């Protein structure tokens, strides 16, 4: 299991240097990239605390943002709905 | 599938070093623009299922990145990447 | 870790070049020294030498100091210690 915690940091690393790529070359708003790294600010907690499922979940919702393949209000629901989760 | 979640990971990865070692020098404009070339037929290659040729594709890739294979190279890559996957 | 085999090989390039990005990124918005980058720049050097060997957990320890020290939890005593003790460690 630290092997997927390992893997679930690799992969937050990732796609926090994707969302600030895809800013800087203008493909996401800044509102866009705020709320997905609130969410990468669950994942790394949930990561710390062992909810592989609320870290995946995350990871997902943040690739899926930073491929511009959600929206913003999205985003802000499952950002709601995985800090609610990860409390549980 | 794990495979095809570890193929989008490496994309991903190769995407950003691709630019990382443009802007910094290391690459030539037209090896980059060969090499996402490349990466296109990979983004394929996976939506597609054809994970072999997506895990060559990323093997040329990263190669490039790293400059360890000539620009005549990659573009005979992508060639022969290309057909196999048609 | 799972042994010396290309799986792993492959997969600690990876942790490699996704940490030579996170080290340039955190040099350029400050967060990080030139100093800083060029000792961990050094264990990247160890790190590869022993990925090549298949010295995976010598390889293994060397990401994990490079990633420390690319998000600031290191300092740069710490990364030049460890520079040290993973270089004989091989
Ligand atoms: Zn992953
Ligand atoms: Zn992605
Ligand atoms: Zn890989
Ligand atoms: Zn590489
Ligand atoms: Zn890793
Ligand atoms: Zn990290």
């Amino acid at each position: 299991t630290e092997e997927e915690k390992h893997h679930l940091h690799d992969d937050l690393d990732l796609l926090t240097i994707l969302l600030e790529l895809n800013l800087r070359n203008g493909k996401l708003s800044k509102e866009l990239v705020e709320e997905a790294k609130r969410i990468a600010e669950i994942v790394k907690e949930a990561i710390e605390k062992g909810a592989v499922e609320v870290a995946e979940k995350g990871l997902e919702v943040i690739d899926a943002a930073a491929h511009g393949k959600i929206s913003l209000e999205e985003v802000k629901e499952a950002r709601e709905k995985l800090k609610k989760e990860l409390e549980e």
